[PDB]
């Protein structure tokens, strides 16, 4: 094994580091706007020296931006592929490489047998070509790791499966900014290259002046450097035809032979036909380009991208793009003096060559770690808004990347007959997550109807993940004897009081109970995390006086707490809250098995249980109404406007300012009221900002200024202020305390609503943010760079620490955020925007709905904690954090039982479970075959973390995912994507994970 704190690794390209070190000047350096005007010795090329050069054609094809998957798919993609057909069938040296699977299954099913096994054809000879072959090409800012691989394995599978082909060079052509998550992820899934464009400019000059720009893509953990990815970042502005030919654009543009007039080149320069009267001169023209591109890498093989946004859509195309491109060749490849070879090819041609490059001797590479994050494409213009825009399907990516893993774990204890459509349900609950997964899905970079696609998609598969698992709970909690079912029939409803969440829309059940009518209701919570969790669960109820006991018949605690609701009154512009006087929350702590389930009951009595304890309820404001609770025990009292101090438990006591905002956190009952501030800021629009840039007009500014609810209970306490724009609450269940803000920007125009932390913490220029929710990375904020550069995505945590103190906030949703303050943390939480970016948009941000942000807020003191090097470019969550952050991702599922009776009703499923290291993760189970299958095969992704040891270690049993389930005959381990078998385990047992690495195997049982 290997370690992560201690060994600092050493590369050639620390990307912090070279960020500390640049100018981030904007010089204008010439044709070559971002650079230079490149100079090569023509003596460089010789017989024995020829520049090999791989022309490689491509469409890049958005799943949806402008129009609709479907849209785009009937207007432009059927065709593309339908002549990328009959093309590459017809001339046996045209190439074309394909990244999308998306749309070539949705092709691919669509064609004629004959049409399928010509389509074969030119794949098996290695005409068109699938780079990366993920379901889509994945935003890497935004996008959860979980659900890259999740892409990754719907694409790539489906490629196996139907291709019999699996791709080991990657393409991301379109992606905002790059994340190291990708190699990460690549690597473990079999892969040898990579390909990224999108980087900062100032980063494409740095790295091009050392030939830096091809590198062993390490994470920024690994010493022992086996993580090593190699990368082609792309040098120019765009992928364009324009910007991959080499420096000068207006000589680029004209070999994009599609522009002779709807398309036209705006250098005016027009492309020409090329002919015996011309050849030469256009030849020279263009092997001077080349010649300038190749300097700028180490090997004398050079990549040469042809293509654009839906490229050849036209018959007509094809031809005008090969014919004219066989002419230059045929002339170049005859002509001695340019000592050049070049053709048609693809990606992993171009990557083959390059490493062959390499075994002559001709260049040794360089190590590179770090990310490239935030992406600027000129100037002061940042893509740190996008971090931020369309929360709503941020939140949902998070809720459904839950429902997804939790249905196929939940359905793959049990093979399922056919009949039962457990199988399609999956499957179209992936596609539609995977989908989403797309650079202008989660980033939420689409037109407002493309957004609507989407959300529909994501609702469909949620519908589609309850039914799996409620299908399966019944199954797993019915007595054998008994099980007997309707597929077709809801056993049980999911609640959810987190999604949409209660202000968003009304979708909870109430659970209605009474003497005659029906007495007790069958509760189930599964934990999809591979340990004994404990967690406080609610249930909407129709009476106060409701008891909770487990299966066993024994008595457990519990609260109710009422069912509050804020109104505005336009009347006055007021922010009230409102009691419900007909339904009540339950709350109790559920304790469930690794990877199981756990069974309750809720009893109504004609009065107050024994165990069942009340919260008081007060309600700070000048001027208050008095308010019903209806058969609630305790009436709501009523003050002015005060400072607060509650505890729950021996957890945190939090001490809030008199208009309900964290104003400090105590931790033991000897540590000092160490002083945090939550404070709420906007930020404007320039007027010298959009769908992806964000463009600040100066530092933002506070909210003018306010009713304050306090609920206090024995198992949770929450304090809720109604401000304009969000209803902020702070919820306290003995641990780090839950933030959740309803946010309605709404009617504010040119806004952008951020959550600042003030503490006095001596972070300095030091915060800490996540990449993909797999990794911590260092970030220092620079005083050269402007505000905008500062943001970086936050999909799951950031964390401020001195040598004393940390401050760690966890979310339940990707937003942006920047430590802009010695002692700051902040966070976007939505943005209203009438200006477009001039990206391609077309509109701003004018679509937004409220949404229900979750958060935990994480103070610890570190100073016995064994700490990274100040050298050492990531950081790592302690226990506490890390769980925090497990309890908001993937929470306790609950399920009401639907009927009125449970004949068979088990207490418990898999107490039986091995309760594996907390830092550890089964982050997929997935059954890989249907039932009508000889050997059942069940797919694990194993994740391990890396905590920070602070002393904080109880004994817990090891987890061989092989023995999980009976009759195991055979334990490969796999690629990530479970389509290559790396090990025979014998014995089949699973070794330990290492911290920080990944593992997946596959299980085959008799
Ligand atoms: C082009 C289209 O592929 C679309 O994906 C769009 C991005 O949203 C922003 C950069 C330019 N891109
Ligand atoms: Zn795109």
């Amino acid at each position: 094994c290997q370690d992560v704190v201690q060994d600092v690794p050493n590369v050639d390209v620390q990307m912090l580091e070279l960020y500390d070190r640049m100018s981030f000047k904007d010089i204008d350096g010439g044709v070559w706007k971002q650079g230079w005007n490149i100079k090569y010795d023509p003596l460089k090329y010789n017989a024995h020296h020829k520049l090999k050069v791989f022309v490689v054609p491509h469409s890049h094809n958005d799943p949806g931006w402008i129009q609709t998957f479907e849209e785009y798919y009937q207007h432009d993609t059927k065709h593309i592929l339908s002549n990328a057909l009959r093309h590459l069938h017809d001339n046996p040296e045209m190439k074309f490489i394909w990244a999308e699977i998306s749309y070539f299954a949705r092709f691919y099913h669509d064609l004629g047998e004959n049409k399928k096994l010509q389509m074969k054809s030119i794949v098996k000879n290695g005409q068109l070509e699938f780079v990366t072959g993920g379901w889509v090409m994945p935003d890497e800012a935004n996008s959860h790791w979980r659900n890259v691989l999740l892409q990754l394995t719907e694409g790539q599978t489906w490629l196996k499966q139907f291709m019999n082909v699996t791709p080991t060079a990657s393409w991301a052509i379109d992606p905002f900014g790059h994340s190291p998550t990708m190699p990460y992820i690549l690597q473990k899934s079999g892969f040898k290259n990579m390909l990224i464009q999108r980087t900062h400019y100032s980063v494409k000059k740095e790295l091009a002046q050392q030939r830096q720009l091809e590198f062993l893509w390490r994470q920024i953990w690994d010493n022992k450097g086996d993580t090593a990815l190699f990368t082609h970042m792309m040098p120019f502005y765009s992928y364009d035809i324009p910007h991959t030919c080499g420096p000068d654009p207006k000589v680029c543009c004209q070999f994009d032979f599609k522009r002779m007039f709807g398309l036209s080149c705006p250098w005016k320069v027009p492309p020409r036909t090329i002919s015996d009267q011309n050849v030469a001169a256009r030849s020279d023209l263009l092997v001077d380009q080349w010649k300038k591109k190749a300097e700028l890498y180490r090997t004398n093989v050079l990549l040469i991208p042809l293509g654009d946004d839906f490229r050849f859509k036209q018959n007509t195309e094809w031809d005008v793009q090969r014919v004219n491109y066989e002419r230059l060749f045929e002339h170049i490849n005859s002509q001695a003096h340019f000592n050049v070879q070049a053709q048609f090819g693809t990606l992993q041609e171009y990557f083959d060559a390059v490493h062959q490059a390499e075994r002559a001797g001709q260049a040794e590479f360089p190590t590179l770690s770090g990310d490239f994050f935030t992406y600027a494409d000129r100037s002061d213009n940042y893509w740190s808004g996008y971090y931020t825009s369309r929360p709503y399907h941020k939140r949902m990516d998070r809720v459904l990347m839950h429902y997804v893993r939790a249905a196929e774990m939940l359905s793959a204890w049990h093979s399922w007959d056919g009949m039962a459509r457990i199988e399609e349900r999956l499957e179209q609950a992936r596609r539609e997550l995977s989908l989403f997964q797309h650079h202008d899905g989660i980033t939420g970079t689409a037109k407002t109807h493309v957004v609507v696609d989407y959300e529909q998609r994501m609702q469909e598969a949620l519908k589609a993940c309850q039914m799996v698992m409620q299908q399966s709970v019944y199954r797993l909690l019915t007595k054998p004897s008994i099980y007997s079912p309707d597929f077709s029939f809801s056993y049980f409803t999911l609640d959810d009081s987190r999604w949409p969440g209660s202000g968003v829309e009304d979708s909870r059940t109430t659970i209605i109970l009474g003497e005659d009518i029906l007495p007790s209701k069958h509760v189930v919570m599964h934990n999809t995390l591979p340990h004994w969790r404990e967690q406080l669960v609610d249930f909407y109820v129709s009476s106060p006086f409701v008891s909770v006991t487990d299966l066993a018949n024994n008595p457990v605690e519990a609260q109710v707490s009422p069912v509050w609701s804020w109104h505005h009154d336009t009347l006055t512009k007021t922010i009230h809250p409102q009691g419900s006087t007909t339904k009540y929350r339950i709350i109790f702590k559920a304790r469930v098995p690794p990877m199981g389930l756990a069974t309750y009951v809720l009893t109504i009595s004609d009065s107050k249980p024994e165990h069942t304890s009340y919260a008081s309820n007060l309600l700070l404001r000048k001027n208050p109404t008095s308010l019903p609770l209806g058969q609630y025990p305790e009436d709501v009292k009523f003050g002015d406007p005060r400072e607060i101090s509650l505890r729950v438990g021996n957890g945190p006591t939090l001490a809030f300012s008199e208009q309900g905002l964290l104003k400090s956190i105590q931790l033991t009952q000897d540590s000092p009221h160490v002083p945090v501030h939550f404070k709420f800021l906007k930020y404007g629009v320039r007027s010298h900002s959009g769908a992806y840039l964000f463009l600040p007009n100066g530092p933002a500014s506070p909210v003018e200024l306010p009713v304050v609810l306090v609920t206090k209970g024995k198992l949770e306490s929450s304090v809720s202020v109604g401000l304009p724009s969000v209803v902020h609450q702070t919820i306290m269940r003995g641990g780090a305390p839950e933030i959740r803000n309803l946010v309605d920007i709404g009617s504010l125009d040119n806004t952008e609503i951020v959550m600042r932390l003030e503490t006095h913490i001596d972070s300095g220029d030091i915060f800490y943010t996540d990449l993909n929710g797999l990794q911590f990375i260092k970030r220092r904020r620079l005083d050269k760079l402007p505000l905008q550069a500062n943001y970086y995505p936050i999909p799951s945590g950031m964390f401020i620490e001195d040598a004393n103190t940390r401050l760690t906030l966890l979310t339940g949703q990707p937003l942006g955020g920047s430590s802009l303050a010695s002692g700051e943390l902040e966070i976007m939480q939505d943005r209203r925007l009438a200006s477009d970016d001039e990206r391609g948009l077309g509109q701003g941000v004018l679509d937004n709905k409220p949404v229900l942000h979750i958060y935990r807020l994480v103070l610890e003191k570190v100073n016995n904690c064994v700490r990274p090097s100040e050298l050492h470019p990531a950081g790592y969550l302690t226990s506490a954090a890390h769980k925090a952050s497990q309890s908001l991702l993937d929470p306790l599922d609950k399920f009401i039982f639907a009927e009125n009776e449970w004949i068979g009703a088990q207490g418990q499923f898999g107490g039986d479970h091995p309760s594996a290291r907390e830092d550890l993760d089964v982050s997929v189970m997935r059954r890989l075959t249907k039932s009508s299958a000889k050997t059942q095969r069940v797919g694990y992704v194993l994740h391990r973390t890396n905590l920070m040891q602070c002393g904080t270690e109880e004994h817990t049993q090891k987890l061989d995912v092989c023995h999980l389930l009976p009759n195991v005959a055979r334990c490969e381990r796999t690629t990530l994507t479970f389509l290559q078998n790396l090990e025979h385990l014998d014995g089949m047992v699973a070794p330990e994970v290492c911290p920080m690495e990944t593992a997946a195997y596959v299980s085959s049982h008799s």
